[PDB]
């Protein structure tokens, strides 16, 4: 199938033009040229347009592929950045939480020691309070310490 | 473009017309010849170029499908990473604030503790300066000063 080759076309054109041939034989050469050309032209116009619509569909999908590739690459850079940021914050959170647990324990241990001294000072205040009317000079020295502020009772560094 | 079928047919008729000049039939022949040679060659090139674009379009269309589907799975993974990132950032921020709060508490507690301690040692020294008078109130205070935890 397909169109005649240039050589079969010329042999048929030569048979058509050969006066030595029977005029039926030359009519046959003519019908072949006719039917070949009618099909050739139609299949040529089909190939012509159907190739032009491969070309623009290709040029279209190719250009859409150009941007999608840039877009995906940019996403991969963000995932790498985001994983480094997540890990950095995770590491900071775990370590800072350990520091919280430590300080929480410190606050407990200081409170127990603070409360111990406080109760001793409060008991002595209550004892001195019971004897205020005696105006004992030693009790009054103790009372001056008991009610001294942190500016009237400096603690060294 | 190639001759149309009606133009090809009209040239066929001139070619075979003995009323025409020899030159006219010869021209008609060369038109049929060069028209066919020119465009059977284009025809073959069109057939190849079409087959070219069809197989190349199958490649770009297959890549486009995979790059798009991958980009979608990446948009999701990106978002999963962002959510995990923000989650740990917020926990890091909260726990740093808790560190700063407890650090100030420790500082204040240390000063209060040292403050009471200094007063108790001061009061202890007052009481031993007067252990001679054997005041029962003072001995009560000394018992408190020397009491052990629980």
């Amino acid at each position: 199938s397909g169109p005649l080759k240039p050589e079969e076309h010329e042999d048929i054109l030569n048979k058509l033009l050969d006066p030595e041939l029977a005029q039926s034989e030359r009519t046959e050469a003519l019908q072949q040229l006719r039917v070949n050309y009618g099909s050739f032209v139609s299949e040529y116009n089909d190939l012509t347009k159907e190739k032009s619509e491969f070309k623009l569909e290709l040029d279209d999908v190719t250009s859409n592929m150009e941007q999608i590739i840039k877009a995906k690459a940019n996403l991969e850079k963000m995932c790498r950045t985001l994983e480094d940021q997540m890990n950095e914050h995770r590491s900071k959170a775990e370590e800072t939480q350990r520091s919280v647990n430590d300080l929480t324990s410190q606050v407990e241990d200081l409170e127990k020691e603070r409360d111990f001294y406080f109760g001793k000072l409060r008991n002595i205040e209550l004892i001195c309070q019971e004897n205020e009317g005696e105006n004992d000079p030693v009790l009054q020295r103790i009372v001056d310490i008991l009610y001294a502020t942190d500016e009237g009772f400096v603690i060294p560094d």
